[PDB]
């Protein structure tokens, strides 16, 4: 259905080998597997980088990139075909399929690359991978290398300099082309659903779980193999718990509700968080401290375009939330001084966004030369300010502590402007209201 | 929901004290957590060993029971309270819940293991731990008795014998309590209610992981944290690949399906399989095959009682197979020749079932004596045979090839025989028939459920 | 039918704390239970004050209310789920139950109250609860009190004041809601009917217990588990006798029969006294003392509206009952002397009333700074005047001896009066004759 | 009515008398009160250990019996007579009518026993109480003991032994005398109208209370100061439960309606279990059950005769259960061995019946000399079994889930064999369908 076409990874090879200095050599591993417990294993899960450069979604590989090589540029160690393994756990490309599905130039069994490997390194300049992301891999590069370095004198050189991979294909993971945004468009949709069906379920007496499952649902119906990240379904004082993670107590009638999930699709993210009311009206104290978010959500769009720097959506969020504080008397003073005093931080502790992409908190440099990162079209992110009172905090009314909302949206930054990829879940309190109201009546 | 109580773990304690040798001790730390990918992790699951004899739910902590020591046979590091980190991450236990909630005698802060634990570990003969199981907690160990050594001018003394844990543990896990066996059942009941309305909702055009989706929504409206294994749907020639996990292939009038799924509760297994035809009804192939798997299952269960032994099952599901892949011509010759020469391999090429509980595929020794262990009350384990033509098998007719069965039970040994848990969704060929033929008809009337 | 919703239950809640001083806890147990003989076991009846904020039914439970508590105000203790235990005795709430049907903020098994109270009693300025009502709940409150002074050096403070809370709970009590009125308005509806009833079934040659059955019949159709208190049914003498229960004597031709009887419903009560012939005719004699008792019964309802106070209604009956004995000839005097040295007594020996509601003879001082509380809307009450002749007071003519004779109605303060509640049951004499007339046939 | 006759409780203490040792005493009290709730007293119940020898009826006595006493065998402590009091509580015995209709020797106020008693049980060997029953009671004797041991010195002498009175007057209670046979078939035959009434009224769209209140109405009809328990209304799914007592539920059109439940006269229980479908006609899979749980029950009176042991009667039961479970596909395997690993016991998980007698479950050694106790004329008892389908049980087919079945008789073991009591309210198919149907059409 909605992926990035196989063409799009060959791209992608393409321009990071434009980066790299001639006579060089780039390596990444697949991600590991692992066990959840005796002999049940996780749900895989492709590296980024990895998948970002192949497509490729099987466990026990690795990639190389030779710019230059008169055979072919890419290579690619992947399993053997092996029918009874494969009449066990599932059909596997192998060799063949590596290079005519996956586009390989040449292919061999992940079980010889010890004796090949060292071979496509010998005589090569730079090595580009990713010092320290995996240790395991780097003690096996090594040993490729110290297999270079006992023939020295057959007049084999080893490689004399080691790049960090990292820091330019994440770079280029930074600014996402139109399929990626494609595909992060369709994420969100799927994710929007969800929300809504977890807004029209909602009612008293119902758990935390029960929302948890209407969200997966609708993910797994929209193809998803797993969520962005675990979901967070937190009601009442749970809301107040960042990554509150429970979500098993029980729903209780004037509680709000607190959701942040999204699902994923071809590994690319969406995240998205919305707030409601448990029985489908916010009280007045509820009802402002959201509206309140909600203006601290809206206030930050405008704040991201190309030419603005990274935080400035943040800092607007400091500046609406700080004075509606005082507007409602849970902050006393000086809007400016409270802010350089950091008094907020009672209520809104963390930052208002992040970069989006194949990892929900994605890849990316925020500061570039000493300075926050300039926007420019083709970065994605996130916007979600809240507001948290603790219900133990005794220095407001009693009628206001327990209250967490998030309000949070997915965005991709445009030529004039911004584009919002999570509309299609409501967020004023009007519609969410009546949405509830709507669904509760259809029920009976 | 349905889960262990406080005071069985209590006993499970005090059972396994009661087994280990005098001035000895016991040391399971809890699992690991796991990155998936960049700074997102994967769903946390405590390691089942160190669950069974605490319920203790949290990550990077370590039990030690010391039997005989006054100030508390039980001792648990864990985590300390910390404001700014459950602000995030959530509540925290500390030392207070573990002595309080959880049944602990004495608590200590997971940071504090290093200056305290050494010091319970002198002096004792014997210490028991899972070897080889958690490499890292087995450095860990080693750097404990390390310190031990080099407090001689003190007069410490190491032990001297190390001994694996499983042993012990693992056959007090293969005997289910009461209170185990109500926890399966409720876990089986819910996967029944999830494998009946995948059926209920199977058509041509959807896609396997709209099935998978199902699944998923009535495991977790029960509460399960997370299947007990990935699941497994797979349409047509997919149902020939035991372990299929790929589910997202389309769903084509004529294909049978093949699920094989279960939700956990309270870290205790279900695992339920069923296969039905994604259009509703069986073809006069399809039929064949799938009476001849349920015949299997059902035959069994007469060799699950006490007294019989664990391979018993097996081999009824292996004669019953045999005799009748020669009945429908897919085999050729003496049924008892055929067997001996293991040519059913081709159709079924795997066991009849395994034990079942913490881990779906759970611990205990299946043979004692170098003899299949003897069946008695309590002990829990599958039923499911299948059998499986691969869509390039030349041997046989074209209008076999591709067609994959599998029909699985659990049960529980019990002093008249077995109790099976997963009648709950229907297996029969009339059943599974008319189920589906009422959804999609309340379906096109709109009425909901 | 009809119930206290469980948001009024709340709204109780919310109200006591609201009075409270700060930094403390209310605590409540439910009632225990009894064995009636070996190991059958008494009815269960919830205790009244822990009913009325909780409306949780079962036994073996503590409730404690902390104000401004950050992870929930209300906490239950209350029964664990139990498989074996439940398919003899039946379904439990347990936990998950207090939480969702119940509204506790958290719940915790009665069997580790013992380990966590005190924890929860510890840091509080103040403890209300109900000394002296149930002595074993005493004594193991001063147990968990001395686990926390053990830990005194640690920090840990016990609480230096101890409130006794029937003082604000009871006065809440004694303000009826709208919901509170709905529920003893259809309690007072099955106990009229069942009072019906024994009029229209009654004839000598019955037993007491006859009449007895009728009104269980119809308090138990209406769906009352138990009644609000022992049924009064007496015949004849027996009339004279204020809390006669034997109920087992034979119904004689001239006996007046003398029923006192109410249900309760969802453990509020109704309270209905009705005295009638047993052969369908008063006599000139019975005539004479039960017009008398009604007039009182009239005249006391027009001293119940705000501003009376409480004992003007009983006074009138007095002035009434007195008079009226003057006049028939059972006294001789002047009226007023005859009130100042309490010469009726004789023949009216009790109070014309008592506050009406959860328990029959219901919570709320009568007296407030020395005086008769002053009655405001909401509050209910009965009105039960009577007059009883002894069999061998031979002070009067032979004629009145072994004559006693109440009418008791139920009654709720309004905002210009009173409304009477127990007007579905007759009492005057054309009435009474005519309903035991019209029965007959049936 | 029917009732003990005074003749037979002097004879009682007679022969209790003649048990106990030369120079003992032997000492009962009455049966506490309890409150209910305020000042609202729950029915009183004597105590059927010092009910069977008195017959007497009220609270606050103590009674002595002493073999040999010159001056009177046979001491009554109870409530004094007392005017003021009786004019609002109910008339009292006195010692009066102690000596008098309940033929006490001697009698005195229970105000008065600190007074006397020590001096009745010094110079005795032996005392005989109830150890451990009363624990108020024990702490009195202790203090009585301890004022007679503060004399010694001037030449009191304490008994020394102190012996269980359970034993030997448990034993006499367990042999009923002809006329106690003849209260219990008349409460039998109570109750037996009392079933037939909720039988021919039961339709859906009642409330299991309902049902209760017909029960009720019949009892006290019938004379019934109390049930002999409370009584269970099961519909549906409830009927699982084995003492359920909620009686709430709505009745739903193909339930079955289980009901236990039997009135009490004189102190003298009876015990009735049947079930019904609400509709009228048991369905298919409802009449199988019923009809196994019938040959159960009949099969048990084959085994109830003189020379029998008490088990064989369940053991019967059990076997019958057993073999129709496994007729019926519920159960599979071979029926003894079945039997032997107690398969049955998901289905039948309690006993057969207990003895029946002034407690429900009756007093009386159901083990003697490690072996089942011999029956012999005069013992009584129940014969209960039942088979219940739990709503979840996948073990079974559906149509099986959710039945609920038992059918109780009471029965007197007779020289031949034994007597059923409660014959008069039917038990088969045919005439059960054909009560509810005539009922439903007139
Ligand atoms: O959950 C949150 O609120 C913050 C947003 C930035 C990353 N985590
Ligand atoms: O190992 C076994 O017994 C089964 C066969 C398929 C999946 N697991
Ligand atoms: O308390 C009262 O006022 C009434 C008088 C008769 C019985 N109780
Ligand atoms: O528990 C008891 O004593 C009886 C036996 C059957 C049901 N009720
Ligand atoms: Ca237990
Ligand atoms: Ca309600
Ligand atoms: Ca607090
Ligand atoms: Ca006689
Ligand atoms: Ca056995
Ligand atoms: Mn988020
Ligand atoms: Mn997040
Ligand atoms: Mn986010
Ligand atoms: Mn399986
Ligand atoms: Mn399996
Ligand atoms: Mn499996
Ligand atoms: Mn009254
Ligand atoms: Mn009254
Ligand atoms: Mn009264
Ligand atoms: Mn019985
Ligand atoms: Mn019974
Ligand atoms: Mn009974
Ligand atoms: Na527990
Ligand atoms: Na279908
Ligand atoms: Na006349
Ligand atoms: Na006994």
């Amino acid at each position: 259905m909605i992926r990035i076409p196989k063409s799009e990874y060959a791209r992608r090879r393409k321009a990071l080998m434009a980066q790299m200095e001639p006579n060089s050599i780039a390596i990444l591993p697949a991600a590991p597997m692992y066990i959840r417990n005796r002999d049940v294993e996780h749900v895989y899960r492709q590296d980024s980088d990895f998948q970002y450069l192949t497509g490729f979604p099987e466990p026990e590989a690795v990639m190389a990139l030779i710019p230059g090589r008169a055979h072919g540029e890419y290579v690619l160690f992947c399993r053997e075909r092996d029918p009874e393994r494969e009449l066990w756990d599932g059909l596997r490309a192998g060799q063949d399929g590596a290079i005519g599905q996956y586009g390989a130039d040449d292919a061999f069994p992940i079980g010889d690359i010890d004796d090949i490997l060292p071979g496509l390194i010998e005589g090569r300049d730079r090595v580009y991978y990713a010092l320290g992301a995996n240790p395991d891999f780097d003690r096996r590069l090594m040993d490729w290398i110290n297999v270079i370095r006992s023939k020295a004198r057959q007049g084999a050189q080893p490689p004399n300099e080691f790049v960090a991979l990292d820091h330019l294909l994440h770079d280029q993971r930074l600014y996402k082309s139109a399929n990626e945004v494609k595909v992060m468009r369709y994420a969100a949709e799927v994710s929007a659903r969800a929300h809504i069906r977890a807004m029209e379920v909602c009612r008293p007496g119902l758990f935390e779980y029960h929302l948890e499952a209407e969200l997966e649902y609708e993910f797994r119906k929209g193809g998803a193999k797993m969520p962005a990240y675990g979901s967070i379904v937190a009601a009442g004082r749970n809301a107040c718990i960042l990554h509150y993670r429970e979500n098993d107590a029980a729903i209780k009638d004037g509680d709000l509700i607190l959701i942040d999930a999204g699902c994923e699709i071809d590994c690319y993210a969406s995240d998205i968080t919305r707030t409601f009311p448990a029985n489908g009206r916010f009280s007045p104290e509820q009802k402002a401290i959201y509206e309140l978010v909600l203006e601290a959500n809206m206030a930050a769009f405008d704040y991201i375009a190309p030419g603005r720097h990274w935080n400035e959506a943040h800092e607007a969020t400091v500046r609406v939330i700080t004075a509606g504080l005082v507007r409602l008397g849970l902050l006393e003073g000086d809007v400016d001084e409270l802010i350089a005093h950091e008094a907020y931080k009672a209520f809104y502790m963390h930052r208002a966004g992040h970069w989006l992409g194949m990892d929900v908190h994605d890849v990316g440099e925020y500061r570039v030369g000493g300075e926050w990162r300039v926007l420019e079209p083709g970065m994605a992110m996130t916007v979600e300010p809240g507001i948290y009172i603790a219900p133990d905090n005794t220095t407001v009314a009693k009628k206001w502590r327990g209250i967490g909302v998030r309000i949070e949206d997915d965005v991709v930054v445009t030529r004039n402007g911004c584009e919002v990829l999570t509309n299609g879940v409501p967020k004023t309190v009007a519609e969410i209201e009546a949405l509830m109201a709507a669904a509760k009546s259809e029920a009976a």
